[PDB]
DNA sequence: TACTGTTACGGCTCCATCAGATGGAGCCGTAACAGTA
DNA sequence: TACTGTTACGGCTCCATCAGATGGAGCCGTAACAGTA
């Protein structure tokens, strides 16, 4: 009837205690970087699956989860955890219509190209339309119907199956993996979902929360890890991580109903569900001043030659429904063809006849939708790239000029600087042939990644290792002086990361902090006073803090002279936008024209889109 | 609350409908080759795992269960079902341990024996008693600890690693199983077993039942085949199948608590539990005529050089608990040593001082513990030898004699008189190369195995195919002039396979079945009147029926002259012997003397042995 | 003289055990060139 | 003349995809030899 959790001490987490109701469903909210991932995946997920699979082959096995560092837990059962742009990387892969295919042409094949062209409903059609060829792949045949229906109910049936995986939509992707993942119709099952309501509208999150809650009903257990309202207020439980975010925070604050995190006080987002923090709505939009931009007949993917109009110097924001061509209305279009008129990117832009109002800009920043990549030989400091700074810094001093010490010996990248024993790893990789691999620290430089050659020279008191070892908070004072370093720090601090460490991993970073790093290192670069800020879902594994301080240093740029557009499908942010552009009404070749375009009110009385109907409800 | 099965039809069940209740212990009793098998292991546990793993990796998943022929299965759960003289498998292998010894040698070893060659006990006692390697392998030992301690509660604590698993005794490698397969603290799973009380003595079985009770209390589902009444009497449900075996049973006959089964007068099962049906007690036991068999100083494996005496001429059974050093005392040495004096064989006896009595016998037959390999190129008819008789029979007819062909043309097995398209399998071999295989009759000769001009020569009106494509009952009367085929078939018929076919594949033959096979391939050769049969366990997978038929044609053939020991747990046998030596106290070390010997009644009286209890509790 | 026991050899089949490689892209570091203020 | 945008190349690391081999034993078929009645 729980799930008793004692001694829990994973990454973040400070020992603590947890009572997981069973045949519920529950959501973890907290914080970016709190401990809400570690919690449930990294010890509930890899208990419950290590445990499972540690009654099954061995060599199946080599080719499972990693035990926490956690005492004991009581009442486990198996979990299935639902939670890249590659070429080789298909629809056929992915729901494994391709190995069917392959595998068919193999046994019966008559010594193709008509399917993989052909979309998910014309070969559903196709195939609905000697007796051994039958009795050979009745298997074969039930999956690919299975599996077909499967991706119809999803809600894309309308993509083709030699389209590319790393293209395919957010929205159309996380459908079909639901699809794949959920219908299994098993029973006394944890399913843990790690932020299912990424690229997705408030429509497509309605109905994945009906296919939840159907998914439930069954007899499992809902454990999703939610920053949603609407997700985190069709709940029974709700366990509130923080108070704070990184070393701050990982203990249980507020536990229960969302009334009970409601009433609590020491919950942060029990106080911005009630409205005691909230976002202002402006109470006057900024009107236009007759500076437009205008692109005429977009021909970009499921582009209907439609022309939208996009005010310059005010917030706009781009709606619509998941595949609706916003990505390739404004990405594909407006920021190929702003770089290559401005920035003199050598870029194909998409199909389109032409754009007018160029020349009234002066530069292009963008923020794309594709993550992170994560890798061991990165950190804040050098993705911001403020790293190449401070080692200038250390070597200006007169130690570096008198031992003849470059820019680049103080980095761990570069050999003749590290400590050439960890390779500047600063830990050692003894790994294990059938085991998960462990961390033991490199006893040659004590984990410092320096040796004591380079440690020796020391700026202001602090030599390299000492000043990667302190957060951001601190370096903020430390490069007080200093302009461009000082700004770059500013930056880090006010979207959030005033906790974190200059030298942390991003391999060991959260989903969110890594965004934030990303906002961070594309917002502190200089603006000139009038420049087109492009975000693509910029509000992804953010908490409503994190998007309230994001809106508010987007809307200081606006002020500042600069024009934003935000693809977004969070109200909060939408709600204080002063234009908004509609597309739609649905995704995939059933849309690609405006559905609506105007101030916020203005869509809101439109009775024809979906986001003026949730507008018009939150207003 | 339930498991609803609708539409099965795998193997031979004929089109049935169960539901089985969840969170209880149920049972599923019938006759051998009844449908038990069929319906947990190969459709519940196959739905169940497959249905699991297809949310897992491809990869992995290749190195699943086939889907069984089931129209659909309600409140499914994954399912784990615990259910050879290889060199290369020892007790490190099984339990891990020589693994984790090998990776922590490669590790932190410093450029074995003492620790293969010492018991579990030693390296326990050994391991208890620079913090880089305790850090290195905290998880290595953990596990370690962890084998060691669910070995040693198994009841398994004087085992040797590096002692070869193929020589392992029933009861300790049941129990090793036992211990890894349950320890897993998982909640909502299914659990199947597959007849686990094999080489197990009454002791062994109640602790693996108070085990099962332990792990169902944990609010799992226990669906256990069982034959044993221990079993049976200790379960909340009770699913019975039949009515008959074959093709003549495969339909739910009874269900319910035991006492419904007790009163349910169409239920095999039930009316040999009650007492309608029994094994009748023989009143007076048959005294030894003074010729008696002596072995003096036995020392193999754990003998204690005891000395036994063994009547020849009555019915005699030996006792005791796994590993008391029944087999090493019987089989090792008496076996070995006769067959070495009378028939000649070249084989190398136990150590023993000397033997008494040879020569009062005259022959030596004997049915080993081994279980029989699986072959499609194998029948009943190829097994008991009959086919060779068959085979001269063919060759016998004139049209034969006039056509030239020989003995061998008539088998399906040596090329020149069989189906060359299907190599005379009967059906193709289109496989799958990530799909479970299907199986596609060859159209070339229809399925029977021989091509037109084999099938042209008749023997009474049929030719080859048709005479195997018939049953036992109906070769008793086509066979009933011919007196060595006559005696093959009444030994097949009368062991209990009365309805099986003379062509049906080993592979697809069920554990009893297999079982009887091979009793009456043993039990069918010529007896000279003062013959030594030594059967070892032979009662296993059987039911309650084929025990009383394997009784009454043992006690037939003791009545003829002949003398007869049965290694063997079961008490139906244990209490119709005329004098029953009991070996112990203890499995391993902790035996390998006699506890008592005499007829039932004196080793009832006795009470030091458990088996005496147990005889006084029966009788 | 035939039936029954053994061994011996050739060919076919099942089962437990051992214990990854590759192409694509993203990131860090350095170098080079051009526009602007 | 310095700050900031781009491209271009070498080296390091993550992730999705492809889609078994071997030694041991057991069984069928045939041959060969020996004991017994
Ligand atoms: N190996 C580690 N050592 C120390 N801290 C770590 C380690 N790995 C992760 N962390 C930190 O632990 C905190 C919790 O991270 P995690 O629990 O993965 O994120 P989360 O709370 O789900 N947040 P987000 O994904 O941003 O919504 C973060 O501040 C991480 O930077
Ligand atoms: N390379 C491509 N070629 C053809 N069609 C594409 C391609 N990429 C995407 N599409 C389709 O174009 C439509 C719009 O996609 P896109 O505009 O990128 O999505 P989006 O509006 O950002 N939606 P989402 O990411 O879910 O919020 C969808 O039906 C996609 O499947
Ligand atoms: N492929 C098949 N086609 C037809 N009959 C089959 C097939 N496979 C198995 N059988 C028969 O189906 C019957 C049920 O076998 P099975 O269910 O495996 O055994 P069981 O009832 O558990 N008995 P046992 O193992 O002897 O205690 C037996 O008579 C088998 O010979
Ligand atoms: N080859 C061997 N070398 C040494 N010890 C052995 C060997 N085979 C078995 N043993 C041990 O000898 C003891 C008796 O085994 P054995 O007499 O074969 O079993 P059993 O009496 O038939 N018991 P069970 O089969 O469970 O009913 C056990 O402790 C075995 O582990
Ligand atoms: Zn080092
Ligand atoms: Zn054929």
């Amino acid at each position: 009837d729980y799930i008793v959790v004692k001694g829990a001490r994973e990454h973040n987490l400070k020992n603590i205690d947890v009572k997981i109701p069973r045949d519920k469903f529950v959501v973890i909210t907290g914080l970016s970087g709190s401990g809400k991932s570690s919690l449930a995946f990294d010890t509930i997920y890899a208990e419950g699956q290590r445990r499972y699979v540690e009654s099954l082959s061995s060599y199946a096995r080599q080719f499972q989860m990693e035990k926490p560092d956690v005492d004991y837990i009581d009442g486990l059962s198996p979990a299935i955890a639902i939670d890249s742009r590659n070429p080789r990387s298909t629809v056929g892969t992915v729901t494994e219509i391709y190995d069917y295919l392959r595998l068919l042409f193999a046994r019966i094949g008559t010594p193709i190209y008509e399917v993989c062209c052909l979309s998910i409903g014309e070969a559903k059609e196709f195939f609905a339309n000697t007796e051994r060829q039958q009795l050979i792949a009745r298997q074969i045949l039930k999956e690919i119907n299975a599996r077909l229906g499967f991706l119809v109910d999803v809600g894309l049936d309308y993509l083709t199956l030699a389209r590319a995986a790393g293209t395919l939509s957010g929205g159309e992707a996380q459908r079909i993996r639901l699809a794949t993942q959920i219908g299994s119709g098993l029973m006394g099952v944890i399913y843990i979902l790690d932020e299912p309501s990424i690229g997705l509208h408030q429509r497509d999150n309605d109905r994945l929360l009906r296919s939840l809650k159907k998914l439930r009903d069954l007899g499992n257990t809902l454990l999703v890890v939610e920053h949603d309202e609407d997700t985190m207020y069709a709940s029974d439980y709700i366990i509130d991580l923080g108070p704070g975010a990184g070393s701050h925070g990982g203990q249980i604050v507020a536990e229960g109903t969302v009334e009970e995190i409601k009433q609590n006080p020491n919950s942060v987002t029990g106080e911005y569900l009630s409205g005691r923090k909230k976002i202002e709505v402006p109470k006057e939009r900024r009107k236009p001043n007759g500076k437009w931009l205008e692109i005429i007949g977009a021909r970009e993917n499921n582009l209907k030659n439609i022309n939208v109009r996009i005010p310059l110097g005010v917030f706009t924001c781009i709606t619509g429904v998941s595949g609706s061509g916003k990505s390739s209305l404004i990405n594909e279009i407006l920021y190929k063809r702003l770089a290559a008129e401005l920035n003199r990117a050598s870029v194909k832009p998409g199909e389109h006849d032409l754009i007018k109002g160029i020349e009234y800009l002066d530069k292009v920043i963008d923020i794309d939708q594709s993550p992170i990549g994560r890798t061991p030989r990165s950190n804040p400091a050098t993705y911001t790239g403020v790293f190449d700074f401070i080692r200038e810094i250390f070597a200006n001093t007169t130690e570096a000029k008198t031992r003849g010490y470059k820019a680049g010996r103080f980095s761990f990248n570069v050999k003749g600087g590290r400590c050439e024993a960890c390779a500047g790893d600063g830990i050692n990789k003894i790994e294990m042939h059938f085991l998960p691999d462990i961390y033991v620290p490199c006893e040659v430089c004590k984990g410092k990644r320096y040796n004591r050659e380079t440690l020796e020279v020391r700026y202001k008191g602090k030599n390299i290792a000492e000043v990667l070892d302190m957060t951001v908070e601190e370096a903020l004072e430390f490069f007080k002086n200093i302009p461009r370093i000082h700004k770059k720090i500013e930056t880090l601090y006010d979207v959030g990361l005033g906790y974190i460490k200059l030298g942390q991993s991003s391999t060991t970073l959260s989903g969110g902090e890594a965004q934030r790093v990303k906002l961070a290192t594309e917002l502190s670069r200089k603006s000139t006073g009038k420049t087109m800020y492009i975000l693509d879902e910029p509000t992804t594994g953010l908490h409503m803090a994190d998007v309230h301080r994001l809106v508010g240093i987007l809307h200081r740029l606006v002020e500042a002279g600069n024009s934003v557009v935000v693809i977004e499908h969070n109200l909060d942010v939408i709600k204080t936008a002063d234009y908004i552009i509609d597309l739609g009404p649905e995704g995939g070749s059933g849309g690609g024209l405006v559905v609506a375009e105007g101030t916020p009110e203005e869509v809101a009385k439109v009775e024809n889109s979906y986001t003026g109907q949730f507008l018009k409800k939150v207003l």
